[PDB]
């Protein structure tokens, strides 16, 4: 599994 692009936003992480 790859879960990239979710922390690269620095959505609230």
């Amino acid at each position: 599994l790859s879960g990239a692009q979710y922390q690269q936003h620095g959505r609230a992480l």
